[PDB]
């Protein structure tokens, strides 16, 4: 039932799906990276560079993009929901306690700005507002229409962007089976942070991920740390993306009930394979389904995927601090201060 690798479904994927998202669908102009590449039992995405030059360039990339949206327009499977491309350089903050006031009357809510104006590495938090305002993310509809409007009014057109830029980005989402999938597709025309210990409280789960980085070359601890994030702890991680699925594709305006539906569906089922969830919110999941409807019922959902998101989030951490302590101190006290660059 559940998502998991097979090599049928990657060639299903290699066969049915990328030949019909890629701009270039030639496979020595393609390359799979990440978690795909790696193949990890709990598929969550599939991220791809397409090398596209010279077959595409400046000149005709727009139209083939066009071509692309068309030809989704009646495949219920997939939908292109951002084309990323440019930027916004009004939200290109210098992070000066002065560049800051500069940009919040093009903000609507700095309440949230404020409230974590408090206090040097925090700028964290101040990205995670205005990346999405700093990145141009073109929908289907404002690439057809070749215009996009940006905050306060201001005009920008896709042409321009693509000239000035060596790469898009094309995020769709996927039914490959029983619900979406997201598909990053790094489009080349022309031709990190989650690295540091030093930036985690205590998110025991995703300290794991340095320290994997840290090992990768040594076999028996590679191994061990890839056994327990992606197959000990695969479902977790699988959940929580496929609830993010949820959120990106409701925040554009492109889920329907019958989506949303199928989504909260499998979580239901796949959510009793955990362990040390509140089970509670899992039963107000189920009245909501019962007593609303339609779009109420969407966003009631909502809401509640929330909750489940931080209980997910606190069970799989818990269960990993002793996987942490183990491995970190494998590392020298010296060592492990600034792990891992
Ligand atoms: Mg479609
Ligand atoms: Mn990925
Ligand atoms: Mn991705």
């Amino acid at each position: 039932r559940m998502l998991i690798f097979t090599y049928k479904l990657e060639r299903y994927i290699k066969n049915k799906i990328l030949p019909k998202i890629l701009v270039v669908p030639d496979r020595d102009k393609y390359q799979i990276k990440g978690s795909f590449r790696r193949r990890i039992p709990y598929i969550t995405d599939i991220d791809i560079v397409n090398n596209v030059h010279p077959e595409y360039d400046d000149t005709n990339i727009y139209q083939r993009i066009v071509d692309l949206i068309n030809s989704f327009t009646n495949d219920n499977q997939i939908k292109l929901i951002y084309v990323i491309c440019g930027t916004d350089d009004r939200f290109l903050l210098t992070e000066y306690s002065d560049e800051e006031i500069e940009k919040i009357k093009i903000l609507l809510n700095p309440t949230e700005l404020v409230e974590l104006n408090n206090v040097n590495k925090k700028v964290f938090y101040i990205n995670e507002i205005i990346w999405d305002l700093y990145k141009l993310r073109w929908t289907s509809s404002e690439v057809l229409a070749g215009k996009k409007i940006l905050r306060g009014g201001i005009e920008v057109s896709f042409q321009d962007v693509v000239k000035n830029n060596s790469i898009l980005l094309l995020q769709y989402f996927v039914k490959i089976e029983y619900y979406p999938i997201g598909f990053d597709i790094a489009v080349r025309y022309k031709p990190f942070y989650q690295l540091k210990l030093a930036n985690y409280s205590k998110e025991y789960y995703f300290m794991l991920f340095p320290l994997r980085f840290y090992f990768k070359n040594d076999p028996t601890i590679s191994k061990q740390l890839e056994y327990i994030i992606e197959t000990k702890f695969g479902l977790y991680k699988q959940l929580l993306v496929r609830i993010d699925s949820y959120r990106t594709i409701y925040e554009s305006g492109n889920l329907d009930l019958d989506t949303a539906k199928s989504i909260i569906i499998s979580i239901i089922k796949d959510i009793r394979k955990l362990n040390g969830i509140d089970m509670n919110i899992i039963d107000k999941i189920q009245e909501v389904s019962n007593n609303s409807a339609g779009q109420d019922k969407i966003i009631a959902w909502n809401t509640l995927l929330t909750q489940l998101y931080t209980n997910i989030n606190k069970s799989v951490n818990k269960q990993s601090k002793k996987y942490f302590t183990r491995y970190i101190n494998i590392i020298p006290k010296e060592d492990r201060k600034l792990c891992c660059l």
